[PDB]
């Protein structure tokens, strides 16, 4: 499986828009967001999030983006 | 008009979840606002004016940047 890396939750509290966002090792048509479990900010909960149809993850900008801009290498 | 992040949304969710504390931007359809708790009272928010990708528009129904046909803008 995948779990949330605790270091990111502890260090950032995922407060910034681009914090705690990651590529999905399972698809280019989505991503993973880690949410802090609670306001102790010690561990994270995994959310497998989709991109809109036709958009791919662009990890440079941590968003769903036009396919030409993708950072995803999965085939 | 100047935006204020809704206190009730911050207080109730602490903006923890993926779809929490996201709103339309009054400045553009090609973007949105994401609020982050400003302090440990969780009643006020820092405003992050976020763009959408080229040509795409906010869809407040799904709280994401989406194809223009699915917009809520206006």
């Amino acid at each position: 499986a995948f779990v949330c890396p605790a270091a990111d939750i502890k260090t950032t509290k995922c407060l910034g828009p681009k914090d705690c966002l990651y590529p999905s090792p399972k698809t280019c048509n989505g991503y993973i967001q880690c949410s802090p479990a609670d306001d102790s900010y010690l561990t994270g909960i995994i959310h497998e999030m989709p991109c809109p149809s036709g958009l791919l993850w662009n990890d440079n900008k941590k968003w769903c983006d036009w396919p030409e801009n993708t950072t995803c290498g999965l085939v």
